[PDB]
């Protein structure tokens, strides 16, 4: 149709590809994935016509709230006796005057109450009820739901930093008009034997083409369920890769039925020298997406091997044929039965782990023969009930020995009673063996439910089981909040890629959840399409970035208009840092200003949602204020004019710093793990500032950062211009500006300020090694918070040592009571931080399979134990935490 060809160059322009490559593509999977998803995006359009216009209003503006409604009593003790003034905004007659109505309201009130309130005051001063809202002054927030006021972000916010909150009210009305009519319209796309095999395994390698140029090569392979191997790694006879035509058959010490349904087979192509060294790899699903086992003959065009590649094998790369066909390729033959050999159903694995304990207590009391395995009844002590606990209170990166391992599976069904243990519980299975492997299928189909947090450690690389993965699934449909999601967006993107199949349960989950929140889908977005350079995933996101522009609405029209700006910046910065970059700072800034004035240039990149926070309006450049850097690699810093007709309660504009070739995924994750951090302290009572400023990368080392207003480095105060020098910096100069910017009860709240920034990231810095910190890496606001910028490297000692500059501000001029007071906050923080370490651990964990170059292995994880102490107790770790802080 005229609309569907419409709608496919728009799509296919947020994509970055055009539609019709994935009409031509010719695999079952990605036809059958196309049409398959449409449904999870009908259940989705339809949520939000359910309660049309309101459900539609909550799904484009979702009400941004925290977690719970409960204030921390730090918090609570702010509210003039549990009350808030907050004032209400009224747009009047043609002039369009702005009446405020200040109120005193409590807390935990409704915006419904709210606005009753504020028609009260609007009537009691010249002396409806469900027709209005409220809206954010300066932007598109808008407090559409009954949460109480103090839940929502923005008034929290607010309370804590001592701002008035300036909201606006709106007809009902006149947020609906602003809104547009969903049209999903269906695309022109949508319209055996089984476990019974005796054989051993056996896979055929027939020749290898696209290889030559310089000893002897062969083929390695091995049998994986992740990353652990199944059996023993079985190789071809070396070749020199002249004829590398093998035609040998490979045997497994594995037996067809006791391969697992999440079993790939990992191959590479090594070379001899001694000397070996892995050329390319490539790993294959031993049973396809309809549960069918590999039939007949294959050509799996391999990958490249990433630099420091630890093995010879790749088992945790990506599974499937390289899509650049002219690559070495490796065909394969694979053995032949009765017609299609498919995974029993989970009533003949029921039919089977009943037998594997009807039958198994007939091998323990009628068959002899031992397997410290064997679960026993009413031998089930409490001395080692007890012990069971302790295994479950150990992080996910704590090595689980043979003997422990054993004792755990042993007392699979006692387990059932502490659910939380089911990740160490699922490592002690010994998944080459079909018999231990159905008994705990069934453990799972009951498993009792799990916090979402609990749940990720099983969505990571360890855990590769479909069931396994399943039940994670559940727990984060069941328990994860809206709020929580937006959290950890980024791991739970990434883990989409250890996915075995394009169709699974956490990608629908997901699509629904991005195609039921505008704010979860426009970062959903964005992280998928910040990765479709790397051809290692860009089908999966592909594919995931058309069922999403489908079904999301009128809100791609706002995704292009990202884009297209996106697009610019990348080409302007591109000629820039090619053509202009060894000349002088004034003649690229002649270039930029002369280049930005094109027409094509100007338009693009005004009037547009910023991709930070999609609630901010981007209106007219303010030329005289965009500059090129003076910092490293030059990025663009940008500045906005808030187009809100209340911009002057928020930020009259808004600013951008564009980078174009840095990596921006590392300091991405280290803010959300800041955020994390400030949040537990919160929660728990401790109010350590933190400010994790919004990063956000956009493609390839391409990225966004948010300015913070009113912030200099550390540096740019210890000179005041340059008057002094790096040998003359007098260690009181970082006070006395300070002191120069707040006097009188200003400066009292300033220096407290100071004290607890310091003291959040002195402790965030050294948990998570981010090292290599100067003056050029700290930065201080005018009101005296501190915070930390371009987050370097981390996890690769003290990664930030007291400078007496800051002890001074602490004070005024080593023992005093600010620095006892200072000393306790960060053992306090250092403990809470503790207490949440198998988060933490997780959460860094789910980025291994990101290609993060200081996050690759388990080996990088392991410096988070080191710096908390968990082996140790928890008053033993105060004094390893003491004693790296009690030096200068
Ligand atoms: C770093 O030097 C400067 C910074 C800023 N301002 C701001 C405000 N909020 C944030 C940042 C920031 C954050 C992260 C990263 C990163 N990830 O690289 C880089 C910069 N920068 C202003 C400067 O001169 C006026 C300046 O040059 C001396």
């Amino acid at each position: 149709n005229r609309e569907e060809k419409i709608l496919n160059r728009e799509i296919g322009f947020a994509i970055g590809m055009p539609v019709c490559e994935f009409d031509m593509v010719k695999d079952p999977e990605v036809q059958d994935f196309r049409r398959n998803i449409l449904n999870v995006c009908k259940e989705a359009v339809d949520l939000r016509d359910l309660n049309s216009p309101h459900s539609r209003a909550m799904y484009v503006y979702p009400p941004n709230v925290e977690s719970s409604p409960e204030l921390p009593k730090h918090i609570y003790n702010k509210l003039d006796k549990g009350q808030i003034i907050v004032v209400i905004w009224v747009i009047v007659s043609p002039n369009n005057d702005k009446q405020k109505y200040t109120l005193k309201i409590n807390h935990d009130c409704v915006p419904e109450q709210v606005i009753a309130e504020a028609i009260r005051k609007k009537t009691r001063s010249m002396l409806y009820q469900g027709k209005y809202i409220l809206k954010v002054c300066g932007c598109d927030e808008y407090f559409l739901e009954k949460y109480p006021l103090s839940q929502y972000k923005y008034i929290r916010s607010c309370i804590m930093l001592g701002r008035m909150p300036n909201l606006m009210l709106m007809a009902k009305e006149s947020l609906y008009s602003q809104l547009p009519m969903d049209c999903f319209t269906m695309p022109s796309y949508s319209r055996k034997s089984l476990w019974v095999i005796n054989s051993a395994l056996r896979i055929k390698i027939l020749c290898a083409t696209y290889v030559n140029v310089n000893d002897k090569i062969y083929v390695r392979t091995g049998i994986y369920h992740g990353g652990e191997p199944l059996c023993d790694n079985v190789n071809t006879q070396r070749v020199p890769c002249s004829n590398p035509r093998w035609n040998e058959w490979l045997n497994y010490d594995i037996y067809i039925p006791d391969l697992p349904r999440a079993a790939r087979l990992c191959l590479s192509i090594c070379s001899v020298k001694e000397e070996h060294c892995p050329l390319a790899w490539g790993n294959i699903n031993l049973f396809d997406y309809t549960d069918t086992l590999v039939s007949g003959k294959m050509a799996l065009n391999l990958w490249p091997v990433p630099h420091g590649l630890e093995d010879l094998l790749n088992p945790i790369g990506v599974t499937g044929s390289n899509p650049n066909k002219e690559t070495p390729c490796l065909e394969l033959e694979f053995d032949w039965f009765s017609s299609v050999v498919k995974f029993p159903d989970m009533s003949v694995i029921e039919e089977h782990a009943n037998w594997s304990v009807s039958r198994e207590a007939g091998f323990s009391y009628s068959h002899a023969g031992l397997s410290n395995r064997l679960a026993r009844d009413n031998e089930l002590r409490e001395n080692d009930k007890e012990q069971l606990k302790a295994i479950s209170t150990r992080d996910p990166l704590s090595e689980i020995t043979e003997q422990e391992k054993d004792f755990l599976w042993s007392h699979r069904h006692y387990c059932v009673t502490i659910p939380e243990i089911l990740p160490k519980l699922l490592l002690s299975v010994k998944w080459n063996s079909r018999d231990e492997v159905a008994q705990m299928y069934c453990l799972v189909k009951d498993w009792p439910p799990i916090k979402p947090e609990q749940a990720m450690e099983l969505l990571d690389c360890n855990y590769p089981d479909p069931m396994v993965r399943g039940f994670a699934v559940r727990c984060l449909e069941k328990y994860l909040t809206d709020d929580k999601l937006s959290q950890y967006l980024i791991q739970l993107v990434q883990v989409l890629k250890y996915e075995q199949y394009l169709d699974n349960l956490l990608v629908r989950f997901l699509l629904k959840k991005a195609l039921t929140n505008q704010r979860i889908g426009h970062f959903f977005f964005w992280h998928l399409k910040s990765e479709m350079h790397n051809k290692t995933v860009s089908q999966r996101f592909g594919l995931l970035l058309e069922s999403y522009c489908r079904a999301c609405g009128m809100y791609l029209k706002h995704l292009n208009r990202q884009v297209e700006a996106m697009e610019k910046l990348i080409n302007l910065t591109d000629i820039l840092k090619q053509e202009k970059k060894d000349e002088t700072q004034k003649v690229q800034m002649k270039f930029l200003v002369e280049q930005m004035r094109r027409p094509d240039f100007m338009d693009a990149l005004q009037g547009f949602l910023s991709p930070l926070n999609p609630a901010h309006q981007l209106g007219n450049l303010r030329l005289e204020e965009c500059r090129i850097m003076s910092s490293a690699k030059r990025p663009l810093w940008l500045n906005w004019e808030n187009p809100d007709i209340m911009s002057e309660l928020l930020f009259q504009n808004n600013e951008i710093i564009f980078k174009n070739g840095d990596d921006l995924r590392q300091d991405m994750l280290t803010l959300q793990i800041i955020r994390i951090m400030e949040n537990i302290w919160q929660n728990q009572g401790l109010d350590l500032r933190m400010l994790p400023y919004g990063c956000l990368s956009i493609g390839d080392c391409v990225g966004l950062i948010e300015v913070v207003r009113n912030s200099h480095t550390i540096m740019q105060i210890q000179c005041k211009g340059g008057l002094k020098g790096a040998l003359q910096f007098n260690s009181h100069t970082l006070h006395q500006w300070l002191k120069d910017k707040n006097k009188g009860e200003i400066y009292d709240a300033a220096i407290d300020l100071f004290t607890r920034s310091c003291a959040g990231y002195c402790v965030a810095t050294f948990i998570l090694g981010i090292g290599d910190r100067h003056n050029s890496n700290i930065m201080v606001k005018d009101d005296g918070q501190l915070f930390h910028i371009d987050f370097g490297h981390f996890l690769d000692r003290v990664p930030f040592v007291l400078t007496q500059d800051f002890l001074i501000v602490i004070s005024k001029g080593t023992k005093t009571r600010e620095f006892e007071r200072f000393q306790e906050m960060c053992y306090k923080a250092y403990l809470a931080i503790r207490q949440h370490a198998n988060l933490f651990i997780n959460l860094f964990s789910m980025m291994l399979g990101s290609g993060m170059p200081e996050l690759q292995s388990f080996d990088d994880i392991a410096y988070i134990r080191k710096t908390l102490a968990l082996d140790k107790t928890e008053q033993e770790a105060l004094e390893y935490f003491m004693k790296q802080m009690n030096d200068a």
